DNA sequence: GCATCGATCG
DNA sequence: CGATCGATGC
């Protein structure tokens, strides 16, 4: 189910979080600090923030005006009370909705942790009404909104610090995100905590620190902090373990590897390079990485979206009833026609060249074909037993508001695709994976939602597919896909999406080093009595990688 | 049509 | 620890 934190994001900030972010925050300001400053929490919740940042500035003896908002009146109450109990008199409440879906004069300092719903929790109703309003794009979440609301509501010269979800760095919905940071902020610092696990909550948070621009203009070179968890680390590379807390690891000005009790962190400094390109995603990454980048993006001859297509799996939207393996054991009556039930790859069958397979049983039951030409959903009265199996979960199936919207039949499956594409030569790569595994398919099978597959786009497979292959499972476009797509899960999972893929660099494919590569890779599928060679031949391979573009990093 | 996105989700 | 899977946007 949907719990009410899940839908009103109510997760409070952690205590000495809190007072990070409120002592960088007073740390960036540069305006006057002598008179009475306002603060604003727009979603101040239990008051953290608001009772960090004062605590800070009576330490600095700056007098603050705290304000909050709170649409929730036992968070105004339980704030009001925590408010009172400390020694501080000129603060204010209100009880609203902050996005306004009384008055407020402008603000010089905006702390906030705007909560994090999904565009699913809003429904689309609500979703296009907050694009409408704040003119967003793409599958909008609210601390989004959130953003555009309390940018609104900030005085020039004025500092934000507000932590969000760090998805706006990478994904293409968050590109309305990034313009509107880069439009109304000098941006002062750009804080990515990844995979650090401060709230008790699933998510790799990033702190924004940002000055509001003026009109008279200004300058400043935008800096950044990343921090990772270091799981493989480099025999040569030195740990440094002079700090106790992870929370001392937060102002830390020397970029390396530090150990925190039983993890081991990477941590990054270096500068935002020029963040006004906000259509691609924003390259957190160090100099050396950044010039290897770009030099790798100089001596590429092209990418993967122009010689092929890199589509996604199935999304049947009921896997408990479209994808299943025990097909025999269900009543015979109900026993689906062998000419729907189409073999299905998904990502846990998935290895690096080839997987030797068992059969894995999974199979498919596919509800659409090729009739006059055209692709076209099945007719369920040429099938009895499968139209008795639909009959068993009309109800589940019948309940997806979006395909009969859509006037189409409540049996089908959701995303098709095309039911003649699947017999060609293809690619086939999960998305969640830790490392690449792409691998060479002919049988002609379908693929599963959990999995892209990538097919030629020019009809001769015959070495593009494995030079693609070869690219995309070395180390090198690992090393490209950490610099450029930095969109991690928790335990150094990558996405592996089309969005990303399509941007990988590929060398001439009439070079030498690159038919060579091609002859490698077809030894590496076809052949599969080799064992401990085949890394003997990937670093071959990864030589002449280094060798078609540029020589080592 | 078709790829996204996840205060992930047990 | 480990790999979602189904609403959603365009
Ligand atoms: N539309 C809205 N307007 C105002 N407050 C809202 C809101 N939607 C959610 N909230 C409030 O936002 C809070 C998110 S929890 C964040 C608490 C606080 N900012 C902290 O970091 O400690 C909740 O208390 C919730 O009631």
């Amino acid at each position: 189910t949907v719990s009410r934190q899940k839908a009103t994001g109510a997760h409070f900030t952690p205590d000495k979080l809190a007072e990070v972010i409120a002592k960088r925050i007073l740390d960036y300001f540069k305006g006057e600090k002598n008179r009475v400053i306002r603060v604003l929490d727009p979603a101040c919740g239990d008051g953290e923030l608001l009772l960090a940042i004062n605590k800070v500035a009576q330490s600095m003896n700056i007098q603050l005006e705290l304000i909050g908002v709170d649409f929730d009146i036992d968070a105004i109450n339980i704030a009001n009370e925590r408010l009172s109990r400390s020694g501080h008199k000129n603060f204010r409440l209100i009880n609203k909705d902050f996005l306004e879906m009384e008055e407020l004069e402008p603000v010089d300092i905006i702390i906030a942790n705007p909560p994090y719903v999904r565009t699913q929790i809003l429904g689309a109703e609500k979703a296009q009404k907050l694009r409408e309003k704040f003119n967003l794009k793409g599958r909008v979440d609210l601390y989004q909104a959130f953003l555009v609301a309390m940018t609104q509501q900030l005085k020039s010269n004025g500092i934000i610090g507000v932590i969000t979800s760090n998805r706006y760095l990478t994904t293409k919905g968050g590109e309305s995100t990034r313009k509107f940071l880069v439009s109304n902020f000098n941006i002062l610092e750009i804080m990515d905590l990844g995979d650090s696990k401060f709230f008790e909550a699933a998510v790799l948070p990033a702190i924004f620190f940002g000055e509001k621009k003026n009109k008279e203009y200004q300058s400043n070179v935008p800096k950044f902090f990343k921090i990772y968890e270091q799981s493989d680390i480099e025999a040569s590379s030195s740990v440094n373990s002079e700090f106790n807390s992870l929370i001392e690891l937060l102002e830390v000005n020397k970029s390396g590897l530090y150990s925190v009790e039983d993890k081991t962190y990477s941590i990054s400094l270096g500068k935002i390079i020029s963040p006004e390109n906000y259509k691609e995603p924003w390259i957190l990454a160090t100099e050396d990485e950044y010039e290897w980048f770009m030099k790798v993006n100089q001596n590429a001859y092209g990418f993967i979206e122009d010689f092929a297509h890199v589509k996604v799996g199935i999304k049947t939207t009921a896997d408990s009833v479209f994808i299943r393996s025990d097909w025999g054991e269900l009543p015979e009556e109900q026993i689906p026609e062998d000419k729907l039930l189409r073999p299905i790859i998904s990502a846990d069958q998935a290895n690096k060249w080839s997987v030797s397979l068992v059969g894995n049983n999974k199979k498919v039951l596919y509800t659409h074909e090729i009739r006059d030409g055209q692709i076209k959903a099945i007719n369920l009265e040429e099938f009895p037993r499968a139209k008795n199996y639909l009959e068993s979960h009309k109800e589940r199936l019948a309940s997806r508001k979006y395909v009969l919207k859509a006037n189409r039949n409540w049996y089908e499956i959701w995303v098709p695709h095309d039911p003649s594409l699947w017999d060609k030569p293809k690619i086939i790569f999960p998305d969640t994976s830790p490392e690449p595994k792409f691998f060479y398919e002919d049988k002609g099978s379908v693929v599963d939602g959990n999995c892209y597959w990538i097919i030629p786009k020019k009809e001769n497979s015959n070495d593009i597919l494995f030079l693609i292959m070869g690219i995309c499972n070395s180390k090198f476009m690992s090393k490209y896909h950490d610099i450029a797509f930095q969109n991690k899960l928790y335990a150094g999972r990558r996405r592996y999406l089309t969005q990303y893929v399509n941007k990988y660099p590929i060398p001439d494919p009439e070079s030498i080093y690159s038919k060579e590569i091609i002859s490698l890779v077809r030894e590496l599928v076809n052949n599969k009595k080799e064992t401990q060679d085949i890394n003997e031949i990937e670093n071959r391979i990864e030589k002449l990688i280094l060798r078609a573009f540029d020589i080592e990093s």
